[PDB]
Parts: structure tokens; C-alpha cells; sequence
DNA sequence: CAGTAT
DNA sequence: GGCAATACTG
């Protein structure tokens, strides 16, 4: 009933969380369409509403049929459409083990021992199925330090191209120097088993940022929001890049006056906090560290599904 | 920006 | 008025 939040999932993020008011009391054409269409990667409430309003599309299947004829679709949208059916299949844990092994092996080959790959997401939380593959790529603790952001070396792009040349990565939804989102497909195993294409995210992370990145990219999402609210309540900013002690709420505002000023982020470029934000860093070497500073009991990854 | 993604 | 926080793109 109050599961009519799938409805509010048309953007009302805070109204959604709320159902998850009395009530004691206890749809629409384009709304159900929008509900359907926002299943497709690249289509949020507004893009979906636009498909309904300007294209007369009620259904994903109609969108698949009509996609090539609609010039206004982004490349990201066309990939989401092409792979829609594969994207809706859950990945069994045993297959994620193979993605992990594969990614680790190819990382060693093209990048060498200075680099490391870790799979996070619902997989690290030991769910029997996952929606996608969330990888973190980072330099090891023993790798010699760089004089620039690792993202500036173009290494994510190089890794992506290597994987493409192997026909593992076969379609790109979006790619910058920090984050790659696309479709990856394991090579056939020989009866020959052909694999479906899976959603693969790769995040390039600085070595000192790995513990907080592992927290973030392991999630779950609700878990992240909870831990971040605990941080706020103690005068900290927690993100994938670090734990930053900002102080009182007005000291935080002051800081953001210099460093944030954006609808972008608190003050990082290429995954490296600006110097004034970096001065706020509380160094951590483990997930446990973060829990400790925030006064929360450690939770194993499989217990981060609140 | 103002949409899309995580 | 604000709510977790950040990345990529037309
Ligand atoms: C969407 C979102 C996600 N995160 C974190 C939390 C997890 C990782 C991966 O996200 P995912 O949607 O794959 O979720 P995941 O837990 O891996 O589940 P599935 O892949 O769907 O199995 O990113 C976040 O901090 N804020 C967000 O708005
Ligand atoms: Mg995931
Ligand atoms: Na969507
Ligand atoms: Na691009």
C-alpha cells in the first residue's frame, strides 16, 4: 500500500525514505509509465516523463522498438536501452568471484603490482546475488608515491582500453578520470557457456582514501547515509575520500565558503581534497578506524544492510 | 545547469 | 529550508 512509494520514486527521495503519517484512512497513466521507464539506465523522472509526453511511450518494450528512431537520446541512454534485459538479470555470487579474479589478473598484467583491484558492493556484503560489479582500483601501500593525483596519470582510461581490447568491456555508459560505468562480459568458458553482459563500475581511488572508499562502495546505501549522519552530528564530513573533522556547524559553513562554493562537492578535485580540506583529514588505515572515531560499533560488511 | 549515475 | 555525498554529460 504505502509501497506506492515506487510512485514517489519519481524524485521524491525524502518522501520515499519516509514510507520505508496516518494513514488511519487506510495511480495514473504516465505515472505507471514513468515508474516503468525509470527502470532504464539514463532515464530518471524527467527523461521518462519526456518519453511519455513527447514520444508517446508507455513501456520499456516500446522504447526498445523505437529507440533508434529518436534522435534526442544520449549515448548513455542508448546503451541502457540496448542492454536493458541483461542489466535486469541479477549476478550470482559465484560469477562475481570470476569478475573479481578476472579484473585482478588483467590489472596485474597491464598495470603491474603497484595497483590493486577490490570488488565491493553487495558482493562484499555477501549477498547471494548482486545487481552489478563495483570495483575499486587503487595503488598499493608499497607503491612509490606520485607527485600528482593518480587520476591525472590517465591510468583508469588505460585499464579500460586494455579490458576493451580483450572484449571484456563492451559498452560505455559514462567515463571520466575517476569513474567508469559500462558493461562487462566474461569470456566464454568451455559445452560452451556464454555469459551475459554485466553492469561494471570502476572507481579510481588514492591509496590514503582506500579505507573510506571501501566503506562507501561496500555500502549499503542506507548504511552510508546513516554513518554520514553520525559524522555530521559529530562535526565531521565523511565521503569516499576521507574522514574530515570540520568542527562546529559555522566552522563548516565558513570552510565551505572558501573550498566548496559548488553544487559539485565539498572540495576535492580529481579525487584529492583541496589543501584546506586536506588539513581537516583524520588519517585512517582501516574501516574500523572510521567506526571508532564516529563512536559506532564495527559492523562486518554482511551486517551493513540496515 | 540540470539532468544522469553511484 | 534542508535533508549524504560525489561523478559524468548535453
Ligand atoms: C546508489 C548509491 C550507492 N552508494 C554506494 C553504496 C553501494 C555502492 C554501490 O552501489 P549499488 O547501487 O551498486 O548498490 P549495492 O549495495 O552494491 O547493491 P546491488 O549492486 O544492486 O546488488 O555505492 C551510495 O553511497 N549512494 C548511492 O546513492
Ligand atoms: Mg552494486
Ligand atoms: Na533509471
Ligand atoms: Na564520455
Amino acid at each position: 500500500q504505502e509501497m506506492a512509494d515506487l510512485n514517489n520514486a519519481l524524485g521524491e527521495k525524502y518522501k520515499v525514505s519516509s514510507y520505508h503519517k496516518l494513514l488511519k484512512k487506510a495511480t495514473k497513466p504516465k505515472l505507471k509509465a514513468i515508474q516503468e521507464l525509470t527502470q532504464v539506465h539514463g532515464f530518471g523522472p524527467r527523461a521518462a516523463a519526456a518519453l511519455f509526453d513527447r514520444e508517446g511511450i508507455f513501456t520499456v518494450d516500446e522504447l526498445l522498438q523505437k529507440a533508434d528512431s529518436i534522435p534526442s537520446l544520449t549515448d548513455q541512454q542508448r546503451v541502457g536501452i540496448k542492454y536493458f534485459y541483461d542489466i535486469n538479470e541479477k549476478i550470482p555470487m559465484q560469477e562475481s568471484v570470476l569478475h573479481e579474479n578476472y579484473l585482478r589478473e588483467k590489472c596485474m598484467e597491464v598495470l603491474g603490482k603497484d595497483f590493486s583491484i577490490l570488488i565491493c558492493g553487495s558482493y562484499r556484503r555477501r549477498h547471494p546475488f548482486s545487481g552489478d560489479v563495483d570495483a575499486i582500483l587503487s595503488r598499493t601501500l608499497d607503491a612509490p608515491p606520485l607527485s600528482e593525483p593518480v587520476a591525472a596519470t590517465g591510468v583508469l582510461g588505460h585499464f579500460v582500453e586494455f579490458l576493451e581490447s580483450l572484449k571484456y568491456l563492451e559498452a560505455t555508459m559514462a567515463q571520466g578520470p575517476l569513474k567508469y560505468m559500462g558493461m562487462g562480459r566474461l569470456p566464454p568458458r568451455i559445452n560452451t557457456k556464454v555469459y551475459k553482459a554485466r553492469r561494471v563500475d570502476i572507481r579510481l581511488i588514492e591509496t590514503k582514501s582506500v579505507p573510506t572508499a571501501m566503506l562507501t562502495f561496500t555500502g549499503s546505501k542506507n548504511f552510508n547515509v546513516i554513518m554520514r549522519q553520525a559524522a555530521i552530528s559529530k562535526g565531521y564530513l565523511l565521503n569516499e575520500y576521507g574522514l574530515f573533522k570540520l568542527g562546529t556547524p559555522e566552522e563548516a559553513r565558513a570552510l565551505y565558503e572558501r573550498i566548496g562554493i559548488r553544487g559539485k562537492n565539498a572540495g576535492e578535485e580529481l579525487g584529492v581534497p583541496k589543501d584546506e580540506l586536506e588539513d581537516k583529514r583524520v588519517e585512517v588505515r582501516s574501516e574500523q578506524d572510521v567506526f571508532d572515531v564516529l563512536g559506532m560499533p564495527y559492523a562486518k560488511p554482511e551486517n551493513r544492510d540496515p
